[PDB]
């Protein structure tokens, strides 16, 4: 098999934006894609979402897209493109919102979305085995190591932990809902 359309297009888009950032510089791209950083930009609606497409180091984009490929790919294949779209939109909005509230509008990346996917896949598997969706034991360990890395700012460039929690909460909430139904 291969990655579905949403999984694939997100990966492509992030790579393209990362290349633009190397060519033009990070700030030049943030000017266009960052969460609104001035009142004159509040109705540029793409900005509530496009922050998720920007990454600020090789490790940032590499591990984000690895988790996205694996977890997003599984969700899309087993549960449909629509499911992945909604998890992605809600988690990007809410984690972005909490991030800007605590730390300002200059941020970006899929880290909040990955937290949501981790929470979703794990909880869905823990509550509802018959879905085909779950987070294997071994990968729980490595997910935790990735979480710890960001939680303790072990690379200096991490989001607010409140933003992490916000993303995780979206994934857990959606999995809870899907496990009831
Ligand atoms: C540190 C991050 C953890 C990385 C875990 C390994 C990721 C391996 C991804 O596998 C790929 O997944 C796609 C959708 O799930 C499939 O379409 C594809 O056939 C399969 O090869
Ligand atoms: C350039 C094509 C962009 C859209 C992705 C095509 C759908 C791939 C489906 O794969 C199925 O898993
Ligand atoms: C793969 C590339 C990813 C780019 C992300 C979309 C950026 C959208 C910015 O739109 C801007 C009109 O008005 C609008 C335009 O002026
Ligand atoms: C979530 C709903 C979004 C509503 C969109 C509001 C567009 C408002 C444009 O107003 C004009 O610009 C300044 C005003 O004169
Ligand atoms: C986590 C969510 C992932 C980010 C999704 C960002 C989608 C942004 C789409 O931008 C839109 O592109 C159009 C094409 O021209 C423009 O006409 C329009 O003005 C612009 O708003
Ligand atoms: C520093 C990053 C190191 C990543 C090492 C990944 C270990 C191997 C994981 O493989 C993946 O395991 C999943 C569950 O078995 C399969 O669903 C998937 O298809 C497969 O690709
Ligand atoms: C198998 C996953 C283990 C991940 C260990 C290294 C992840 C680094 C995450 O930081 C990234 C800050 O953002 C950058
Ligand atoms: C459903 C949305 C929930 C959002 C919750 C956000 C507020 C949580 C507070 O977290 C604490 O405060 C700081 C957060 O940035 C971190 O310094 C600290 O490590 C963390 O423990």
């Amino acid at each position: 098999e291969r990655a579905g359309p949403v999984t694939w297009v997100m990966m492509i888009a992030c790579v393209v934006v990362f290349i633009a950032m190397q060519i033009l510089g990070d700030q030049e791209v943030m000017l266009w894609l960052a969460w609104p950083f001035d009142p004159t930009l509040k109705f540029e609606f793409w900005r509530y979402f496009t922050h998720a497409l920007m990454h600020f180091s090789l490790m940032h984009i590499l591990f984000n897209l690895l988790w996205w490929w694996y977890l997003g790919g599984a969700v899309e294949k087993r549960l449909g493109s629509g499911k992945l779209i909604v998890i992605t939109l809600i988690s990007a909005l809410l984690s972005g919102y909490v991030q800007q509230k605590f730390s300002g509008p200059w941020f970006g990346g899929l880290t909040g979305v990955v937290y949501a996917l981790m929470g979703y896949v794990w909880l869905r598997g823990e509550r509802d085995p018959q879905s085909g969706i779950y987070l294997q034991r071994g990968l729980i360990i490595f997910a935790l190591i990735w979480i710890v890395a960001g939680w303790f700012d072990l690379f200096g460039m991490s989001m607010a932990n409140g933003a992490h929690i916000a993303g995780l909460a979206v994934g857990l909430a959606m999995a809870f809902v899907d496990s009831l139904n």
